[PDB]
RNA sequence: GACCUCGUGGCGCAAUGGUAGCGCGUCUGACUCCAGAUCAGAAGGUUGCGUGUUCGAAUCACGUCGGGGUCA
RNA sequence: GACCUCGUGGCGCAAUGGUAGCGCGUCUGACUCCAGAUCAGAAGGUUGCGUGUUCGAAUCACGUCGGGGUCA
């Protein structure tokens, strides 16, 4: 019995979360082959590997989004981030990497939310500190290549006070969610502060277009698509239930699996936990070390046993990371084959990984460094977005 | 055992609420003669009759406000209103009448809050309807003579989205109040909506100057004074407890007694209840009728018994209303004397009342009619206030 | 997503198959200098909505809207 | 406003008057192609803050800050 909620991914199996069980448990829908070819037919583009490889595996109302898109009816993307301190590891990238692709292939506007107020309520920092962390994380997000002409990155602490329609939708949503409702959904108790208790309303507000008057004037019927880590589904199950009751459309969803922590898929990568993560501000040596010194293996103890029994892929953190970052499907297969056959040793694998991580993480740093203050401020300026 | 909270004033005694017991029960301070002369010494003005006659009877930190004022340290007024539909009776005026005086004699800026979002959560209407009711009630408030150069009337639904510091203080406050805290203070249950559960934070935010950046830039140490009906003390007991913990000063308070309902001081006047109120949009005949047909009497049944036993003032709604609106202290005394002695009959009294109500309510209508849309919009424009 | 529950004159209750009643309130006249109190009388709902079963339903069933609760 | 309660190495616990210990975690070497597992060793806190009582306090008292609870 795996446990998954907005603040905890914990399972006993080394193979990690049983996503098939998660889909059922949550009521979401499995993304099947049909849906994928259906996505390709609509974009005229080859499905991103996260879709091919089941990284993004679950959805909600996707066919309706496609049915609309295909019929010239526009949708907009909405995803977000809880601002961090120094953190921001590769795991935090998956959703954003996919969102950038979705933005390209479908050519649609996007709103990214920086829940600095959330952190302020959950962690121990000042609004300035929280807001700061956000404007900062903005760089890394921007560094993913989001089109500045179709992307609006905002901080709750800020935008809330400069929008004639966001707080208005928070009030609507709040009126339609009870303390009992969220007590169940998230697990809040009478002891939690009123601020945490009503925060869900805020993570839901972006699902409704008229929350962004300067981007959609006051249109209240524009489809919304939320790419995100399955652990965020709770907010939007709630959002989908509130939607009709206040006369707005339900946000569609594309769910992604968690990026396994270095010590094993028993949990997801996280800045809070020791050596479990590879940060976006990591030197090629640090990247190299962490992989050689912390990545859990599915390979046999000795070169001896490994040759006669090969390694196990269902648990090899290194092989898992490759499933996420090695583009070429042929190379990933060769490795899976050889590693399984014993033909390849764990270290030869750990090396293949580091060869793909270092350059990726390096490029990120390279693009991050090109993010000027003028730019950040632009992305973060309520303004009309293209399309 | 009288019962008083933000939504209910109920007592069994015809003499109404035992305010002395209320002060103790709430922990507030009785406004004694000293404090009154102290107010006169500071303003160089004769204390308003609400103070002379105990209408405004309780306070919190008033001496500190005076100590500061007298030493050239400025404070600002903050009071508010839950927007109504057609309502707005004389009872709703007391606080505002006194606030206008305080504004004059002390010469200080003022923020008036229109909790349209509160109504939206508690009643059954649309945000437009709620916002509308507010912009409307604004007229009647303005009609009280508040200096447009020192007064800012705002609606939560609106201002919240155009302030770089209000929502910021709501977030601070929310983090420092638990669901249990407000469950106790107000009586909210797990069934109430998250919006009602965290609303108190909003009625508290105006107590802090930096909530109004366009009026006080980002000063966080400006004394605040809240004139209000004692039934609102719960929000500010809570506000005073949260204040220091977030590094802001505690709001001072001036409490006023309730305006007794026509049928008797057992409850306060209210639009919800039948014939218990006299509306600001009432014809001289309606005013006249309500008083002759509904005002509870303390006079004897027949002219006979009344002459030998006189009337009772501790329960006569009409005499109570006069205590509120008859300026001249000598006339009020003559009436109290004669009515008690039997020298005057109840109807002669009911007549004296109507003679003071009709002209007052008439003037209000007269000034309300002069409130142009340009003006309302002005009062409601975040802008620098004089002093 | 599924499940439970409620939905009736302004308010609070009743009539679990064959004509929707009561209390509070609201209005009248009597009585009082008024008001209250006390007497006497009256007005007000096709039962959230749409069907269906039935000779006939508020009550039975399906659907739907809305409030509250609950589940992996 | 008053009252109760807690506050200790990153985490989670202990020592209710006379020298702050343990577990988890973190680092080393052994072992493994790595990692994990298993062995062997080590580093890390003057106990929210300020006093006071005492020969001596984390533990007692006063004050104060912060978390949680409670009252008319
Ligand atoms: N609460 C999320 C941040 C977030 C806000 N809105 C979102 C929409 C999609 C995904 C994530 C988000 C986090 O901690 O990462
Ligand atoms: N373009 C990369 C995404 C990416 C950006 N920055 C990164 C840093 C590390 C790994 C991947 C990335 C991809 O398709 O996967
Ligand atoms: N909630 C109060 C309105 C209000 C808001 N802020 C205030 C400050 C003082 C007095 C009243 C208020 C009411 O219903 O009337
Ligand atoms: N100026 C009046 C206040 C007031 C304004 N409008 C009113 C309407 C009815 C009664 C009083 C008023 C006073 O001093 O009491």
């Amino acid at each position: 019995e795996d446990f998954v909620d907005p603040w905890t991914v914990q399972t006993s199996s080394a193979k990690g979360i049983d996503y098939d069980k998660l889909i059922v448990r949550f009521g979401s829908s499995k993304i099947d082959k049909e849906l994928i070819n259906r996505i390709e037919r609509a974009t005229g583009q080859r499905p991103h590997h996260f879709l091919r490889r089941g990284i993004f595996f679950s959805h909600r109302d996707m066919n309706q989004v496609l049915d609309a898109y295909e019929n010239k009816k526009p949708f907009y993307l909405y995803t977000g981030r809880g601002p961090s301190s120094e953190a921001m590891h590769v795991g935090h990238l998956i959703p954003f990497i996919f969102t950038k692709w979705l933005q390209d292939v479908f050519n649609v506007p996007l709103v990214i939310q920086m829940t600095d107020d959330e952190k302020y309520l959950w962690k121990d920092l000042t609004l300035d500190q929280a807001y700061g962390d956000a404007v900062e994380n903005a760089k890394d997000i921007i560094a993913c290549g989001f089109d500045i002409n179709k992307t609006f990155i905002f901080s709750d602490l800020d935008y809330m006070g400069m929008s004639s329609g966001f707080y208005k939708n928070v009030v609507k949503i709040q009126k339609h969610v009870t303390f009992n409702q969220v007590k169940g959904i998230f697990g809040f108790t009478d002891s939690d502060c009123i601020g945490k208790i009503s925060f869900p309303a805020i993570q839901a507000a972006p699902s409704f277009s008229n929350s962004f008057p300067q981007i959609f004037r006051d249109r209240t019927d524009i489809q919304c698509l939320i790419p995100c880590a399955i652990d965020q589904d709770p907010y939007f199950r709630m959002t989908r239930d509130v939607a009709p009751r206040i006369g707005y459309p339900k946000p569609a969803l594309l769910h992604s699996t968690f990026f396994p922590a270095l010590q094993g898929a028993q949990t997801k990568m996280s800045a809070s936990d020791p050596n479990s993560s590879i940060f976006l501000t990591d030197t090629a040596k640090q990247i190299k070390t962490k992989v050689n010194k912390h990545a859990f293996s599915g390979g046999r103890d000795t070169i001896e046993e490994h040759r006669q029994f090969g390694g196990n892929c269902d648990v090899d953190v290194s092989f898992m990371y490759l499933t996420f970052f090695l583009e070429d499907d042929d190379k990933l297969e060769q490795i899976r084959k050889d590693y399984t056959s014993g033909a390849m040793l764990t270290g030869e694998l750990k090396k293949a990984l580091i060869e793909v991580l270092q350059p990726l993480i390096a490029e990120h740093q390279a693009r991050r460094k090109e993010v000027t203050d003028e730019i950040v401020k632009e992305f973060m300026t309520p303004r009309k977005l293209s399309f």
